[PDB]
């Protein structure tokens, strides 16, 4: 005779590179029966000013790899790595050569600036050059939204016609996912074809995937069209499930609760309306799902929030999915789809975000179009975090109330314009998470800012927004914010995240879309460390699209000490 | 437009045969967007005879399948369905005729005596009327074992020679899986194509499918070959895991833990033996999984048990593991693989069953080829359930002491025949396992009984055996026992499974191999329940395979009003 | 909503890199609904001395691609594409700039060398500057061989003993499929997950991709495990077989004749002996298939050849699969395999090339291990070129005799050791196919030459030679020879090919294996354009292996101006 397997590299097994094939700069050494313990490894820095990482590996990955992982290779190099162990009681190491193959883009057209996604590293504080961001962004397809879902035809459509589209099917890209070091150099590559196949008609690989986010095992969970998945570090595919039968688009989120649930945010399909028309929801309904993908429960935002509510999508900019700038003008004959809309079958609330709240076995939600909520267990509205305008009773009453340090209200218009205070909500915000401060921590991206359009579009401004909530009480408190005066250049429209780091004392943010409007222009995702006490920036790397005006969703701060128990 | 979905049957939504393509007599009602509770399903019986099925339907199935699910149907019949629930405070029914298509067996050559296997009643006592049985069976593929893994060229052989195989591919075989009532009729069918495609070599969906065992949700796990699997009574496939990448071959079980882990029942692939040459091993690691697929735990019990110890293997009928009635020869040279010997790589354990004990974290196993044993999350033999002869200490300290009603002493010899007593060993044993009356419960198979062959080799029998373990004594005592005068006739040379019933005091048991040897003849899978007080069968059923000699492997007693929590 | 497709690139349609998917320096021109003809792409020199490749593209093309096919692009580069055209009469053109992304090899490990394969260009002759050469070599994976055919227990065989293995399963690599330019420069890649899939266990995409050859069409033909292909130089797979069910492992070959037809190299799986013994046969089988993969005639050379005639088995060096140097020792009871052997079940023959003559509906075979031989339809031996040595009759009759240029014998011994003579026959060859002149051209590597092996190994050489054969009178005249005085730096032990191309008075060939000894050393793949005429080398081009001591198997001369018909 046959032929014969890769050779021990060292004092263990081979060293494979890439060993579940979907993580082109990792690799594996191969245990080959050895037992060993207290594991540590080390790829040591390219040149001059190289990254190193370094990382411990506990006995379930060794046991589960049937190896030593190598994470935080570098592309087309011959990478130096150390490994340390221990065995028989004695102290142990090799180092090994580990060349690695390079990164490739599988879509590409005339559009591409170049096959990869440039970055520019701005700042990096001392104490900062270790950190390492996985970048959550995407890629446009040749052919663009090819796949609409089938709707029901309307008794007020042509009596020819073919039926109509439903749902959210277009919502569909190319990903391209990255870790970044503070040299700006990928020290991580998901192939693309993990999840995603944009030439084939597989449905089951389409999607647009979003919602990366950390489980208690240090792997990942993420949400793709129809399914949602669990992966790690070394590209192993650990969970891979189809959206229960009456649930259709997940998008923005999915996250890991303490009791081993998923929380996720789909649409429902076949969703009969009053008027008895069946339509698949946009971005309405939260599911929570065990790891056999059977639904433990079910929130159906339709009949806990109000989809007639207007106040702030009349006040959007339409550009936000030609018609950039332009306030969005509503019409009561919006198709059913994927439009800026009121009512059950059209993008009323966009839910963006999920938070757990393990204290009171609640759910956090940020509602691009309505603002953020508390939903209890009970599905009953707990609080509003919004301007006071267009919430009717019952709703208007669990609106929180603007407080300043002392406890005494801030007078705000209805707009969420306030007086004489740096207090002002958020709008069409991002990431409403819990912080382990014990404070709701918000990316404000401020299009539709009170309510209404500016003068001039170089005024918006986006903002890391901090908020303490007393829920007993029923007030609100601003206790913290960082962006408002840097202006149109920190201005992400859409996307975007924050998430306060108590390691360092720094508020990390990601923002998505900045320059999302210069037409023919990279669109840049902006990195950020900003120091919480002092607000100086403590890191400042940017990525820059592949191809012109093409958002950016996320990034995460990852910690190779966490990625292998 | 193009094609309506099909419209509602009475007052909820459509009545879909089979939605997962699973199982085809099952169907679902769809909710429609109706909010009901209190949901209870009747599929009527068949005639006048007809066994009824009715059960009630929790929430989580409701949000699961969005509908109410239908199990119970009989093949190519107009079936008679009631589905009450609970809707706007107000008590709800409907009236459904379900017509189902027939069961296919894809798996047909000259050796069939039809497609089916035919079901005989020989008891039902009074009350027992309404028990089903999932039968987990297997029908012989046209091209039989076709595929081996590769190993590593001995030093002793040719120079010439192309590499030998090693593990246990070949272990390989279609399922035929059915529930089975007390008139003999198939009111569930698990489509063979769920997990399993003979014609094609896609490894993926090879193996025998084995372990179907309950969880705690209602649903059930299995293996095949080098997946893991978790399904449903709709027929969901609710997980589908590789196995880790150190490891191949699971066979015999699966059995989830209360702490949401699976243990399986495997081999190590590039297992390296002590005089360096490469092994996949046979059925003699344990471990324990995650539902991301991950390794918490590993039990390799080549360093556990001790592989060289032949008291058993030597004493073994060549017919089972037409050379029938012959006592194995051991050879120092059997090359390695799925082959009777000793050592890492040849198969000196056979482990079949596994039994999880919660009160001190440990794992009890059956070893065909051994005994039974209790093993530490330590990786320490806490007790051995076996004939004295061929253990050498530390493990011969382990063996567990034969006592009576009083405590006193029983005396057995080497071999395990004991004097002046019913105690007796078990002797290539099935189903190990804990009892609701905190017992362990065997199948005792009896191949090799008092290790040896008999003077003629009808001179063989199975029992059902409950023992009561006094760990802190070492001692065991026999509690319980059948079948030992029923001869040759209810013995199951292999596979097999009891487990004792708290609901109506019985002993469960299914001898998947009466008549194994008589060439020509279809093989019984024998159901029964005995009365635990009484010794008197209350269920007696055969099941019949559809081509000679023919093995079944276990049955399961289900429970309808668990299905769907 | 939805993302729109890709814009217009200039007065066409949008430029789509890789359209397929499989073809990473692929683009393809959108037609975008214009209606065009005389159409010529030009894809331009990087640098100073880079390589401009121009070919016209043809209207099936055009309809085919449903636009222009750009080939040629240089990896991570803005290559500048020209299109020209004729639209309404009019005379058009675009210049386009085409980003492309990198190639990967997914297939490393701690021997790798680097990602990429090396190339070294020694001599380029001008006019010679424009040549393009496809490399079909290949990679080890990491695992090697993991997978068997099942075979048939021997009765010679332990009684305990698991049932061996059979054919030739474990013949399974990683391909490594590119075009090289005359600066040496990669043009092409064809993506190794196009047919292969090695981390998989589906059998479907395993085996050795080989017999990569051009179709009328201008199209390609290859086989790989169980399957035959059809793709073109856009990266579309055409036609995807599976083998006919009686047959297995095909290699080497696979080559359409002009009735529509392919012919293929397999072995016959279940294929009984006249011991009753079951095997799948190795490398001694021709089909004859049609484009629906039927089977239109088989040639079973085990009942037309003598599968006895140890004559060259018995010469060979056995390293040519450790045991480098040894001449083989053939042993009566090597166990069936892919092991050197005589008869059915056994490497006996080793058919490694096709050839079919229209004139005559025969065809033509190259075995590794007996000589060349034309078979005709009819299925009897029409002529054989080996040296006497072992030949019985009838089949001796049917050797072919040795003349000079005059047409007087030249006398040779049962070795084919010739007196007075550059005449000698051929040892362990390759591709004996029918050039445009009307010669038999055969790539001679000369292990075994003379059927024995030399006192020393660097005495070994290998050929490229030409006979002219008159099959009435039975005489075989050798009319050309080039490579006996390079030595051992030109000894492919293995693999190769050479084909006379008529354009430029050269003969091309392809050393696949020099250095194959050197432990350690990067095997070295040599491309080769020789003068007819002057035996001056016009083109000498060395490729190195990325992995020590791995063989490549062939390469083509291929021309753009035939790719898009
Ligand atoms: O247009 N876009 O790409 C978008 C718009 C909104 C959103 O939430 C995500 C992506
Ligand atoms: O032959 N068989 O099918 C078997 C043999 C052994 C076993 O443990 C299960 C099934
Ligand atoms: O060892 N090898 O890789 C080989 C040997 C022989 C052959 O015909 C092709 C490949």
């Amino acid at each position: 005779a046959g032929f014969k397997p890769a050779p021990p590299a060292g004092q263990l097994g081979a060293v494979i590179v890439d060993p579940y094939g979907n993580a082109p700069l990792t690799a594996l050494v191969d245990l080959d029966s050895h037992v060993i313990s207290d594991v540590k490894v080390t790829v040591h820095g390219k040149g001059e000013k190289g990254v190193e990482i370094s990382y411990p590996v506990g006995q379930e990955s060794l046991k589960t790899y049937d190896g030593v992982p190598i994470f935080g290779l570098y592309q087309k190099f011959a990478n130096k790595v150390t490994v340390e162990w221990k065995e028989n009681g004695k102290v142990m190491k090799d180092d090994y050569v580990v060349h690695t193959s390079a990164i490739v883009n599988n879509y590409m057209d005339n559009r591409s600036i170049s096959d990869l996604q440039q970055t520019k590293v701005i700042k990096v504080a001392p104490g900062f050059e270790d950190r390492l961001y996985l970048v959550n962004t995407h890629t446009f397809t040749a052919q663009g939204s090819d796949l609409h879902w089938h709707g029901e035809k309307d008794k007020n459509a042509g009596i020819l016609d073919a039926g109509p589209a439903t749902g959210a099917l277009p919502f569909d890209i190319a990903p391209f996912t990255f870790i970044v070091d503070t040299e700006g150099e990928y020290r991580w590559w998901l192939d693309q074809d993990t999840f995603y196949d944009g030439r084939d008609r597989d449905i089951n690989k389409r999607g647009y995937l979003m919602g990366i986010r950390e489980t208690p095992r240090g792997t990942f969970t993420a949400v793709q069209g129809q399914h949602w998945y669990e992966f790690d570090m070394m590209g192993q595919v650990l969970e891979d499930h189809k959206l229960p039968r009456g649930f259709a688009d997940a998008t923005h989120e999915s996250i890991e609760t303490p009791n081993g649930t998923v929380l996720l945010r789909v649409g429902k399909s076949n969703y009969r309306r009053d008027d008895g028309v069946h339509v698949t929801t946009i971005r309405d309904h939260i599911l929570e799902v065990d790891k056999s993908g059977r639904v433990v429960d079910v929130w159906d935002l339709t009949k806990i929030l109000d989809p007639k509510r207007d106040a702030l999508l009349g006040a959007l900019d339409a550009g936000a999915v030609a018609h950039a700038g332009q306030q969005a003008k509503l019409e009561p004959d919006t198709p059913f789809g994927d439009a800026l809309g009121v009512g059950p079958g059209r993008n009323w609330a966009h839910v963006n975000s999920i938070a757990y709240d393990a204290k009171d076995d609640s759910i956090i939600l940020s509602s691009r179009h309505q603002g953020v909520v508390k939903i209890g267990r009970d599905k009953q509205v707990k609080w509003i975090l919004a301007p006071s305008k267009g919430w009717e009773k019952p709703l208007a009453s669990k609106l929180l109330k603007p407080v300043d340090a002392n406890g005494k209200p801030i007078t705000c218009n209805e707009n969420g314009l306030c007086e004489n205070s740096d207090f002002d909500f958020t709008y069409t915000q991002h990431t409403a998470w819990i912080s382990s401060k014990g404070t709701l921590t918000i990316f404000d991206n401020g299009d539709g800012r009170h309510l209404e359009q500016p003068a001039l579009p170089t005024m918006k401004y986006s903002r890391f927004v901090e908020y303490k909530i007393d829920e007993k009480k029923g007030t609100v408190q601003q206790v913290w914010e960082y962006g408002k005066e840097r202006g149109y250049d920190f201005y992400s429209p859409i996307t975007s995240i924050i998430e306060y780091q108590a390691d360092r004392n720094t508020m990390f943010g990601f923002g998505g879309s900045i320059h999302l409007f210069d037409v023919g222009q990279p669109t840049v995702g902006k990195l950020n460390e900003i120091d919480y006490k002092t607000k100086e920036v403590k890191v400042e790397i940017d990525v820059l699209s592949d191809k012109p005006n093409q958002t950016h969703y996320r990034a995460l701060l990852v910690r190779p000490q966490q990625m292998f128990k």
